[PDB]
């Protein structure tokens, strides 16, 4: 895994901001794309764009085979049993909303519980808040350990025989924690619940195998995994999808339309109403080919190296707090003592360095951490230890600067 | 308006299928894209991709300004009063589903009516079927005249003081009919109803002015108007949007998130949950710039010429039935006597010619027309009368061929 040769495929990395080479450390907000993905969109719009699932004409057939081809690539990439379990959506947020609308709203009654955790991103909070309000069910929170991990005994405590849904992130976009999904799925199933996994921050960075995890539903976003914006996937076990009603209705997802009543297509097309995200989903198949060629285990080993290096170099700085555990995904969320994280991010952008400052769509977690906001540097397959040196040198200079001020 | 110079900007037109120059006459299913749009996606992913609505770092600010910039371009393009009324979605189908979920489901009771027409595309049928079933309201159909137009007296008859919603296409994707939306909106408002306009087939081809039409909601798709797939718009009057609840929930559309309760952003962001369709919406702004540079009135005058030429040349063929009125948008849906439309479309594809055969997502209309399927040739700004000659010559040869057979 050669990082020079990988970075050479990402045109956007090769430019300056404010007179300094770009140092992009915000891949947890969105990732950058290699030429293989951008040229796959180009070749689609230059050569074979047409609407799909007619195949009466030649370009139509080629677009269809591209779109359903990419469905198979995603099936293989997360080790789903069938393409019937792979639904294309606009992103993780829409995928989790589909489960909350079609599954939760149809299966919750007063007495029932939905259990989540305090570290969840809002995409995996607000749909559940709404589904429990609609049904008169109850929402509960799994507590966190002091290093921001989840203990399985706390899971066992919170989940009861009235739990119907446990929803949890695979990897936290703030703490970097990798949650014990596979053991949490056992706990859910033992209680008679399903588990819904927010895989937006795990899928880009480590191999996913939904048969090993045994999750009931798993959601992911193309834009965080070197693929186009506007597209994601919802995986669900086929027997659950078969019994769920569609979240949206229209052409493409019907079989017969009468004046008042209609019947639905089989899966997966039951859940894909209207002309699909044709180019984006073919580009997400290209991103999967690109990542698979490098090797997800190789990219996870590179991120492990960068995260171990970052945590060590952050410990060298005085007056800097890092949140979450030592074992983690490739990101560090932090604050400088007495400097607002927004001013940290502004000063770093003057040195070329892109990081995020704010709540990271995790307000309940910020409250748990007893802070109003934090800064976050995140890493991906194109980042290097030299860029981490530049970040830690800039935080040192920021510290000195606001000191002099 | 020079058609040679326009076609030179669409790389996909310049290729052969089955040994014959491509003749693409299926723009009512999806349109082709000019280099200005494809190179706008390229320049986004090559130079300034980042997540939006943080602007703490330089690329982030540029992506944000691109995305909200394109929102303003769409506002101006349909003459909306405010960007608060312009919501980005994945397509017309999702936009109409949002109205059916957030508006209809909250405003229908037993006794209330939703009125549609028999010519509607399924996207503007099935959401209403579902919303009336959920609420115990009634669905009614405006009847059609024999040439497939709508009379305003039939509108006045069908719409009553119990109507709450009239939903209708601006232009029919089968009949080519242009509906009298502006006068239908008056009839709706006089009865106390809102009007929801499916503008998927009008927006690419003629100027839209939502203040002149006075529609309450208007939906459109990027992929039919030279823009990227996976993106559309829902326009709604600000006072209606303000009182509707979100259709989906997550990051980006919240202001404050507590453990059990959350409050929403102002419009338009209240209706855009999760990381948005950043590249696609910037490419749809580029498509609007491209179309505005040519001039929508110029493209409508070209389509009028092509449709008048086609209807005349189709009348020259024996044994060919054309459906719908003489005055129409740029498409012809037809059948050859005694030839199945699927076999017509197959034979034409062997001569390079791409058309559609089937129900065109309008099963109730096919039933009204007393046919099980039809063939459709549709036209756009890059098509020419010579291509229409090739279609009519091919139908003549198809007629002779199945005759000999």
């Amino acid at each position: 895994m050669n990082i020079t040769d990988i970075r050479e495929q990402f045109p956007i990395l090769h430019q300056q901001v404010n007179g300094h080479d770009l140092v992009y450390l915000d891949s947890a907000a969105t990732s950058q794309k290699p030429r293989a993905v951008i040229e796959t969109l180009d070749k689609y719009y230059n050569q074979y764009n047409s609407n799909v699932h007619r195949g009466v004409h030649t370009l139509g057939t080629r677009a269809t085979d591209g779109y359903e081809g990419a469905r198979e690539k995603v099936r293989k990439f997360i080790n789903a049993k069938s393409m019937a379990e792979i639904i294309f959506t606009k992103g993780t947020t829409t995928s989790l909303n589909m489960v909350a609308l079609s599954y939760a709203r149809a299966n919750l009654k007063p007495g029932d519980e939905v259990v989540i955790t305090y570290m969840e991103h809002h995409a995996n909070i607000i749909p559940w808040q709404q589904a429990v309000k609609a049904t008169g069910a109850t929402l509960k929170y799994i507590p966190l350990q002091e290093d921001g991990t989840i203990s399985l005994e706390d899971v066992r405590e919170t989940v009861t025989s009235n739990t119907k849904i446990v929803a949890v992130s695979h990897v936290s976009n703030v703490l970097g924690t990798v949650n014990p999904i596979k053991e949490m799925a056992k706990i859910a199933h033992d209680n008679g619940a399903v588990i819904v996994v927010d895989g937006a921050q795990s899928t880009p960075h480590m191999k996913i195998d939904v048969q090993d995890l045994d999750c009931d539903f798993f959601a992911l976003s193309s834009h965080k995994m070197c693929g186009p914006t506007g597209v994601g996937v919802l995986y669900g076990k086929k027997a659950l999808l078969e019994n769920m009603e569609p979240a949206e209705f229209g052409g493409e997802m019907i079989d017969f339309v009468g004046l008042y009543e209609s019947t639905w297509k089989e899966l997966p097309w039951k859940f894909e109403a209207g002309t699909p995200i044709i180019a984006g989903a073919i580009g997400l198949g290209a991103a999967i080919d690109f990542l698979e060629e490098i090797g997800l285990d190789e990219i996870s080993r590179h991120e492990h190296k960068l995260a171990a290096y970052a945590l060590e170099r952050f410990r060298q700085l005085d007056g800097v707090t890092v949140y979450g555990p030592e074992e983690r995904a490739g990101l560090v969320t932090f604050n400088l003592d007495d400097v607002h994280p927004h001013d940290v991010a502004t000063v770093l952008d003057a040195e070329g360095i892109a990081v995020r400052a704010g709540h990271h769509c995790a307000q309940p977690l910020m409250k748990w951490l007893d802070v109003t906001a934090t800064a976050r540097a995140s890493f991906y397959l194109y980042n290097t230890e030299e860029e981490i040196d530049k970040l830690v040198e800039a935080l040192q200079k920021t510290k000195e600067y606001f000191t002099n001020v």
